[PDB]
Parts: C-alpha cells; sequence; structure tokens
C-alpha cells in the first residue's frame, strides 16, 4: 500500500517525455511499467502481487524477435503514459487502468511476421481469423494470461467494470492491425472538421483511442533520432527474414522485405512518414492538443531522412 516505485533522477524526469527511451538493462523494464501505471491510474488500480505476476508471464509470452520483442511492447506502453499524463482529465478511471495493460499486451507473442505472410503460409492462425489475425491471437493470448491463477489484477472490479475492461482492451489491441488506421483516421479527420466529433459518443471514444493505439504503435518515429535509425535496423531485420521466407514459398517480395532492395530504404520511410506517421499524429494532435511534441518529433525524423537521401548522411 506505501510500496511506491522510484527511478534514478534522470529516469524520474525524462519518463515524463514522450521521446523517452527506456534503456538498454530489461531488468528496469518492469519497474518502469509499474511507476507508469501508480502515477497514470493510482498505487491502488492493482494489487502489486498480481501485477508483477502478470507482467512477468506478459514478459515469458513475447518471444526474441529483433523488433516486436518485450522493449516494444514497455516503449508502446510508455507513450500511452505520457498521452494519458498530458490528458489527465479526457480519460476515465478504466479506460488508464486498461490501455497501459493493451498497449503492454498489444504485440503478445509475435513471431515477427505480418498478416500477409500468415496467409501465404496458409498458418493455422490465418484459418482461425481471417482479418486482423496476429492482432485476435494477441488479444486472445491477453485473456488467456488474465485466466492464469494469481494472474487477474482486475478481480475488485464488478461483473460490467469487468467487461468494459477487457471490451476497451480488445478494441485497443485490434486496432493496432494497420490495415485497419486509414479509414480510422480518416473518419477522425472527416469527424474534427465537419464538426461532428464527440468524446461522450462511446464510437467516437473507441475511434480515437484506436487513433491512440496507432500512435503509440508507431512511436519508433517520435524518438530522437539516433534511437529513431537504430530502432529502424530491427524493423528492417524482421521485415528481410519475411522476405526470406516469402521467396521460400516462391513469391518475390514487396521491396520492403527484400534485402537485395536495402538502397531504396530512405525513399520507404519518407512515403511511410508522409502516408502513415504525419497523418496519424496530426489528426491525434487536432484532438489531443496536448499530444504536439509526438507530430514535432515525427516532422524532426522526416528531415532527418531527406537529409539521408541528399547524400548529407
Ligand atoms: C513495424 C511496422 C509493422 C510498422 N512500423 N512501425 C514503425 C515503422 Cl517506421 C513501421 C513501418 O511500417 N515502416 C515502414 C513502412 C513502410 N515502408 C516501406 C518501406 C520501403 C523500404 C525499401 C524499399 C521500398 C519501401 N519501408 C517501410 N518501412
Ligand atoms: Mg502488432
Ligand atoms: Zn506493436
Amino acid at each position: 500500500g506505501l510500496m511506491q516505485f522510484t527511478l534514478p533522477v534522470r529516469l524520474c524526469k525524462e519518463i515524463e517525455l514522450f521521446h523517452f527511451d527506456i534503456g538498454p538493462f530489461e531488468n528496469m523494464w518492469p519497474g518502469i511499467f509499474v511507476y507508469m501505471v501508480h502515477r497514470s491510474c493510482g498505487t491502488s488500480c492493482f494489487e502489486l502481487e498480481k501485477l508483477c505476476r502478470f507482467i512477468m508471464s506478459v514478459k515469458k509470452n513475447y518471444r526474441r524477435v529483433p523488433y516486436h520483442n518485450w522493449k516494444h511492447a514497455v516503449t508502446v506502453a510508455h507513450c500511452m503514459y505520457a498521452i494519458l499524463q498530458n490528458n489527465h482529465t479526457l480519460f476515465t478511471d478504466l479506460e488508464r487502468k486498461g490501455l497501459l495493460i493493451a498497449c503492454l499486451c498489444h504485440d503478445l507473442d509475435h513471431r515477427g511476421f505480418s498478416n500477409s505472410y500468415l496467409q501465404k503460409f496458409d498458418h493455422p492462425l490465418a484459418a482461425l481469423y481471417s482479418t486482423s489475425t496476429m492482432e485476435q491471437h494477441h488479444f486472445s493470448q491477453t485473456v488467456s494470461i488474465l485466466q492464469l491463477e494469481g494472474h487477474n489484477i482486475f478481480s475488485t472490479l464488478s461483473s460490467s467494470e469487468y467487461e468494459q475492461v477487457l471490451e476497451i482492451i480488445r478494441k485497443a489491441i485490434i486496432a493496432t492491425d494497420l490495415a485497419l488506421y486509414f479509414g480510422n483516421r480518416k473518419q477522425l479527420e472527416e469527424m474534427y472538421q465537419t464538426g461532428s466529433l464527440n468524446l461522450n459518443n462511446q464510437s467516437h471514444r473507441d475511434r480515437v483511442i484506436g487513433l491512440m493505439m496507432t500512435a503509440c504503435d508507431l512511436c519508433s518515429v517520435t524518438k530522437l533520432w539516433p534511437v529513431t535509425k537504430l530502432t529502424a535496423n530491427d524493423i528492417y531485420a524482421e521485415f528481410w527474414a519475411e522476405g526470406d521466407e516469402m521467396k521460400k514459398l516462391g513469391i518475390q517480395p514487396i521491396p520492403m522485405m527484400d534485402r537485395d532492395k536495402k538502397d531504396e530504404v530512405p525513399q520507404g520511410q519518407l512515403g511511410f512518414y508522409n502516408a502513415v506517421a504525419i497523418p496519424c499524429y496530426t489528426t491525434l494532435t487536432q484532438i489531443l492538443p496536448p499530444t504536439e511534441p509526438l507530430l514535432k518529433a515525427c516532422r524532426d525524423n522526416l528531415s532527418q531522412w531527406e537529409k539521408v537521401i541528399r547524400g548529407e548522411e
């Protein structure tokens, strides 16, 4: 009850900033996550014994893949923490609880392969879940871990609060399916401009939480350049392995996944910043003005990729 988590001075300060990096010390990531729950939610939201046991079971069910790993999980959870702390009063007690857990869990048991590769491989998961294949699996893995003995961090919620929080988490994880980002943002764009956006409209809130999840999930592009650039290597390490596996299936991968077309990466980053990242953080800032630092940081990194192409690095 009286057992707070504290961090060294530099982390205590830097963790409040959108562009915070959680560092290379794996054994501090759980403390960082608990620290963020205690300040975001209260020291009372979860039983510490249960939370800690949930955290370690979630860590166990992330795999040793280059990018979609335990570090990504905690990175995406921190970006959600930053958004929630900068938007203190827009979010219910349940939503703050559900979303940090949703982020920690959003990529559970990822193998480093796109929904596309699952379908072309004819993976059993593609039979069981036709759309948002990996994202339905991640939610399913979250519900499994929540049903382990001693792992129900939600136990003190009423039957109906409990169904609301599992429903917040399900939508939050499904929304990290980038194929659903485009329509989700176009709708949010129309609603904010025509002026119809209404945060008491649950179907509207859902879309806004959906965009937050895309924003947190993509937060690699909102770090300081050296973090962004070094994360790019891990993302491409997965992309190129998937390409190698596509060629094993007798399918020329798209250039993004073809390690022969490394040359074309800087241009590909540009596309993605222009087509996905900038529009995403633009719409997020329009709805949640205090999330502007994510837009600025993303713009700075777009400018860093333009420099790469021009031979200035
Ligand atoms: C991790 C991923 C699931 C979602 N994600 N999180 C952060 C970032 Cl960054 C991304 C992402 O998607 N990065 C992209 C997106 C589109 N691309 C296209 C090319 C490319 C390259 C060479 C030739 C041609 C094209 N490269 C791309 N890289
Ligand atoms: Mg994912
Ligand atoms: Zn992710």
